[PDB]
């Protein structure tokens, strides 16, 4: 049953994403606003992205890293400034 949605990085008719694997609120969330073809296409550049930078999911800089990128390429339409890093005390 391939239940039609737009996905946000296609702009057209797209196949919604299957279950819960791992996330939850955000996974939903995520999975009505993106297709399969776009949430491929993201995890493949960030797992290079991973290899390149080197980090690690155990500090909150590179976890907040993931974050930025995967709401800003995903959703799109984030509130945080990709900047990766932060070098002001104010966030």
């Amino acid at each position: 049953m391939s239940r039609t949605i737009f996905c946000t990085y296609l702009q057209r008719d797209a196949e919604g994403q299957d279950f819960q694997l791992y996330p939850g609120e955000l996974g939903k969330r995520i999975y009505n606003e993106i297709s399969k073809d776009a949430w491929a296409q993201w995890q493949h550049k960030q797992t290079m992205l991973i290899n390149e930078k080197k980090l690690n999911m155990m500090n909150a800089e590179h976890r907040k890293l993931l974050e930025q990128e995967m709401v800003s390429f995903l959703f799109e339409g984030k509130d945080v400034h990709i900047e990766g890093y932060t070098p002001e005390d104010k966030k």
